[PDB]
This record gives C-alpha cells, structure tokens and sequence, in this order.
C-alpha cells in the first residue's frame, strides 16, 4: 500500500538530472542536490532531465507519482486539496484532483490506479533531439505544499519510474518536493538549516 522509492539505476542506466538555477527571489524552480529537493511555484514549469547509459526498448515510459514522505501519512493518496481540484483550471488532458502534470505532451496519460485509488502521469520515452544528450520532462505541481485540506504543509517525494510497455519497473528515481511562493528564498533556508 506504499509505493517503492528505492533509487534503482537497472540495465539502462536511469537516472535524474536538474538544472542549475540559483536561489535569487526571481527563480520559480531550483533544485537542491545537498537535500535531493525540488523548490517550486505553483504551477509553474519544472524541467526534469532523464538520463540513460543505454537506449531501452520502443515502448517504455517514464511515470511520475506523489507519495508524502514521513512515514506516518505514507498510505495516504497525494491529492489536490479541495480548493484548487475545484478550480476552472484544466488543461483538457489532466484530471482536475492530480498533483503532478506534464506541460507540452499530448502523449501524456493519467492514471487513477483502480486498488491504490494513487494518481500518476505517464508519458512515452522519446530519444533525444539531435545534438541533445538526454531527454527533458516539464512537470507542473498544481497545489502549495502549504494548502489546507490536502497537502498541509506535510513533505513530499516524486517517485520516476521507467517502466516497459507492461508496466514493469527498468529503473527508478526520486526527490523530494515543495511547493511554495519562494522557492530562492526556502532553498537557501534549508540549505543554512543543514549545514548548521
Ligand atoms: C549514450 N546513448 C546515446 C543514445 N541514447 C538515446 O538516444 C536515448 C534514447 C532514449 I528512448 C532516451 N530516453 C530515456 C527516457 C526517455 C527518453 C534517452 I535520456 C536517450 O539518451 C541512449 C544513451
Ligand atoms: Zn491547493
């Protein structure tokens, strides 16, 4: 009733990379590798790199699914809370109670599991565009960790799987993840927080 979040390269070689981004109070996405952290607003876009050491077969995807981080709320569904699943903002592709989004990919498809009743956004692998090394996914996290009624301030970790046509797990990756209005800002502050 927990989904894995073992890190697991498996025979391809699958891994995550981020961009460099910086902490200045303009900065809507920046990645902490000293916490393994995703700072981001709300709704805006967030370029994920996937990385292989080889080409895995035609058919397998990439998954992206939420699951909040202490253990204690572990089996709970990360859902949208219930103002913004009531907010007119669909973009015609994703239901209206998913966290996590794909931007730009009509290939992406949403699934409610049907035992878990767990939400998550699943888009066909593509190789690279000529003179690019790896492949890039923009993701879009559609609450504040702060909203009442669904996340509630409590941590979360996005969960990469790739998966074959079948849905077996190739390989997996996570880091964790929060929303909020100054992601520059809450990045330094953490940052100072674990160094001290
Ligand atoms: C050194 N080799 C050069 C040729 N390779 C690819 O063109 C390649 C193919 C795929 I499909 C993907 N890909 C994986 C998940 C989503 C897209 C990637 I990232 C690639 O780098 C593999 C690595
Ligand atoms: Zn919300």
């Amino acid at each position: 009733s927990v989904p894995s979040q073992k890190t697991y390269q498996g025979s391809y070689g699958f891994r995550l990379g981020f961009l460099h981004s910086g902490t200045a109070k303009s900065v809507t996405c920046t990645y902490s590798p000293a916490l393994n952290k995703l700072f981001c607003q709300l709704a805006k876009t967030c370029p994920v790199q996937l990385w292989v050491d080889s080409t895995p077969p035609p058919g397998t995807r990439v998954r992206a699914m939420a699951i909040y981080k202490q253990s204690q709320h572990m089996t709970e569904v990360v859902r949208r809370c219930p103002h913004h699943e009531r907010c007119s903002d669909s973009d015609g592709l994703a239901p209206p109670q998913h966290l996590i989004r794909v931007e730009g990919n009509l290939r992406a498809e949403y699934l409610d599991d049907r035992n878990t009743f767990r939400h998550s956004v699943v888009v066909p692998c593509e190789p690279p565009e000529v003179g690019s090394d790896c492949t890039t996914i923009h993701y879009n996290y559609m609450c504040y960790s702060s909203c009442m009624g669904g996340m509630n301030r409590r941590p979360i970790l996005t969960i990469i799987t790739l998966e074959d046509s079948s849905g077996n797990l190739l390989g997996r990756d996570s880091f964790e993840v929060r929303v909020c209005a100054c992601p520059g800002r809450d990045r330094r502050t953490e940052e100072e927080n674990l160094r001290k």
